[PDB]
């Protein structure tokens, strides 16, 4: 499924994640633009042989099993297949989990790149919310 940007962010809002460790939902929003354009069937390749999962792009060498990523420690104990679901509630689910690590949203390269310190807002602008 390809979300709307309203869409999506009132899916996101739904989950919790509007303000979840800090972070104020056009963040969420904005990383899910640059990570998947808003499709939760994305997969891309890395050089290392782990695969990003979803919406989110979540990483296969931590955080899902996809049963090709030798040494996967699945912190999220699940498989991959499950984050490309046009329900979000398990990318949400183990993104939660992420953002707590330590690192913050900077665990998204594409949100420390294209977002961190950007008018964030401006994602969520025009939504009924
Ligand atoms: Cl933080
Ligand atoms: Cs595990």
């Amino acid at each position: 499924k390809v979300f709307g940007r309203c869409e999506l962010a009132a899916a996101m809002k739904r989950h919790g994640l509007d303000n979840y460790r800090g972070y104020s939902l056009g963040n969420w929003v904005c990383a899910a633009k640059f990570e998947s354009n808003f499709n939760t069937q994305a997969t891309n390749r890395n050089t290392d042989g782990s695969t990003d999962y979803g919406i989110l792009q979540i990483n296969s060498r931590w955080w899902c099993n996809d049963g090709r990523t030798p040494g996967s420690r699945n912190l999220c104990n699940i498989p991959c297949s499950a984050l490309l679901s046009s329900d979000i509630t398990a990318s949400v689910n183990c993104a939660k989990k992420i953002v707590s690590d330590g690192n913050g949203m900077n665990a998204w390269v594409a949100w420390r790149n294209r977002c961190k310190g950007t008018d964030v807002q401006a994602w969520i602008r025009g939504c009924r919310l």
